[PDB]
């Protein structure tokens, strides 16, 4: 019987299991009655679904079905921790979600909910499907790479040491870029569920791949979208959010930039969480 990474047996627990035949972690949160829409939520490197338990409970309170998974190699999902063989299978995966949601709810309009990692995983979802979903929500989503972690040079030394020594790994990140509400920076390192490690050159090539792939699929975007991001992020420069806006083709798009805010625009000091929770909350409302 296949157990999670954490020893509980997956038949104790809501799953799928993937085109690879790898199990994954699933979980929802469900409003009395018949639900308005659906709506995924695709959580960032090295965290995991359990991480969306607030947002999901309010968007619920809006009478949505909120589904989600941990991405293979995150979470209470198989897999060699935050390592992927290449990175449409997170794509793919999101997918096989959504075609079994909407077989059991159909008719019904269905959303994406993307952070960072997870924020690519939702552009190049609805790039798959042009004019499938009926939004995107982007919290600080990850879109172009970091400009000397891209430079041509590194890349290179990357791409040759991945034929080599894949299983090398650069430093972990320091935690306290990741929100100034430092209550939550200590959850975030109290997480067992959270892989901390260090950023494996094999990911790192496939998080290259899927910032390129985001690029490709911007001019040819035309899902409604709401962007929210920080001034002040060190991992998804706020100039990807400008470049975000600026690149695709969708009539409807809204950016909110929170001044001096870090990455996790939805676990950051209560002013702004609380406006993140009521902004999303105004938007998705509006279109269901
Ligand atoms: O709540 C939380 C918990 O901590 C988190 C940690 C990570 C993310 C996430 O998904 N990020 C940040 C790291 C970057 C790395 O980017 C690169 C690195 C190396 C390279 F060569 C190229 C690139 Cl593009 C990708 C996107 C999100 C969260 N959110």
């Amino acid at each position: 019987p296949r157990r999670t990474p954490q020893s509980i047996p997956y038949q104790d627990l809501p799953h799928l299991v993937n085109a690879d035949g790898q199990y994954l972690f699933c979980r929802y949160w469900a409003p009395t009655g018949t639900p308005k829409a659906l709506i995924f939520v695709s959580h960032g490197a090295g965290e995991h679904s359990g991480r969306y338990e607030e947002l999901a409970r309010m968007l619920m309170g809006l009478d949505l079905l909120v589904f989600a998974h941990d991405h293979v190699g995150h979470g209470q999902s198989e897999g060699e921790r935050m390592v992927v063989s290449d990175f449409h299978v997170f794509v793919r995966d999101v997918l096989q979600h959504v075609d079994s949601m909407q077989k059991d709810y159909p008719g019904l309009p269905v959303f994406l909910l993307g952070h960072s990692m997870g924020g690519a995983i939702a552009i190049l979802t609805a790039a798959e499907r042009p004019g499938h979903f009926a939004g995107m929500v982007l919290i600080s989503p990850l879109v172009l790479a970091n400009p000397e972690s891209a430079t041509t040079f590194k890349v290179l030394a990357a791409k040759v040491l991945n034929s080599v020594l894949p299983n090398l790994s650069s430093g972990p990140i320091d935690s306290s870029v990741l929100s100034r509400n430092k209550t939550e920076v200590d959850i975030y390192n109290s997480d067992p569920l959270i892989c901390r490690a260090g950023l494996k050159v094999c990911f790192g090539i496939q998080l290259l791949n899927a910032v390129s792939r985001v690029e490709r699929a911007l001019p040819k975007l035309t899902v409604p979208f709401l962007l929210l991001q920080g001034s002040a992020d060190r991992l998804c420069d706020s100039k990807g959010a400008y470049l975000l806006m600026e690149l695709a083709k969708s009539q409807d798009k809204t950016l909110k930039i929170y001044e001096g805010a870090y990455h996790v625009l939805h676990k950051e000091l209560p002013e702004v969480t609380n406006s993140v929770f009521h902004e999303i909350n105004m938007w998705v409302s509006q279109r269901t």
